[PDB]
């Protein structure tokens, strides 16, 4: 197993992260327009799990710390289609600030918007470290949604998630949407779908599903609000446990943000050794908290 050392960029500090967090989430306020005004949070949230979830726990290979997603045999994989839209947003950003590694900015941008869409605190840690071309972990890495419960906990068991981390983090499909162009499936799940909220458990238990085909097609789950579930998301609730985590969701907003938080923190850092002696978590104050 390859060790990832965490290493600070030179000299930079809380501040120097705050000013990217602002940038960030100052770009997001302003491009508001992008995907029929949903905005780029929910495609930077995502941008930041794909580029960690290819990690793999047995020989850590994948993960954020290269910040490979920047190299073309990742940025084409058929399952990062649609991503080049919030790699483009980064791009003024890590043109202004061009000292932050690329695995840090591609994480950060999803703490931001986790942070800005009303999500909780994310803490953050810095110091990936660009790594080579060769490093890119090839295709084939992230997730099929056409699958059931048990695809879906053993899938998570390489990136050393368990049920309640797996349930947790599928609470980010609250925001954004399926798109067919990029993945097959189309449709939102849910209103809320720029400001973090439980509503995706409220909406797996809640609406009434039913299984139809879209225009890929592809089998998902529609409500008659235009809401869907991808076969994944409603294998949550076929699955005896995952459904227990997802009613306990439904009914404890807080719970959920704490959870979520710990494990979106945990998936943006699976692979990183940080010294001892490395900063803290950083935890960024959003624009609002700001008064900017
Ligand atoms: C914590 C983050 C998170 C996790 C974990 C996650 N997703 Fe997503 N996913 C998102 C976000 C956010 C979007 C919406 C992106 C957008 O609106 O551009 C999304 C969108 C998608 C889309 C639609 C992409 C498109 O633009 O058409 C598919 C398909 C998808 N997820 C599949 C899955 C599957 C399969 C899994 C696991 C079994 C999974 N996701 C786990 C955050 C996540």
């Amino acid at each position: 197993p390859l060790v990832h050392v965490a290493s600070v960029e030179k000299g930079r500090s809380y501040e120097d992260f705050q000013k990217v967090y602002n940038a960030i989430a100052l770009k997001l306020r302003e491009d508001d327009e992008y995907d029929n005004y949903i905005g780029y949070g929910p495609v930077l949230v995502r941008l930041a799990w794909h580029t960690s979830g290819t990690w793999d726990k047995h020989d850590n290979t994948g993960g954020s710390y290269g910040g490979t997603y920047r190299f073309k045999k990742e940025f084409n994989d058929p399952s990062n289609a649609g991503l080049q839209n919030g790699f483009k947003f980064l791009e003024p950003i890590h043109k202004e600030f061009p000292w932050i590694s690329s695995g840090d900015l591609f994480s950060l941008g999803g703490v931001t918007a986790v942070q800005e869409m009303q999500g909780p605190k994310i803490p953050w840690r810095c110091g990936r470290v660009d790594t080579p071309e060769d490093t890119t972990p090839d295709n084939g890495r992230l997730p099929d949604a056409d699958k059931d419960a048990d695809y879906v906990r053993t899938f998570f068991q390489r990136l050393n998630m368990n049920d309640r981390e797996v349930v947790a983090l599928m609470g980010a499909h609250a925001l954004g949407k399926t798109h067919l162009k990029n993945s097959g499936y189309e449709g939102p799940w849910g209103a809320a779908n720029n400001v973090f909220t439980n509503e995706f458990y409220l909406n797996l238990l809640n609406e009434d599903w039913k299984l139809e085909k879209n225009d890929a097609n592809n089998e998902q789950w529609d409500s008659k609000s235009g809401y869907m579930m991808l076969p994944t998301d409603y294998s949550l609730i076929q699955d005896p446990k995952y459904l227990s985590i997802v009613k306990e969701y439904a009914n404890d907003q807080d719970k959920f943000f704490k959870d979520f938080s710990k494990a979106f923190e945990k998936l943006l850092e699976n692979g990183i050794t940080f010294p001892k002696d490395a900063p803290s978590p950083f935890i960024f104050k959003t624009l609002e908290e700001q008064g900017l």
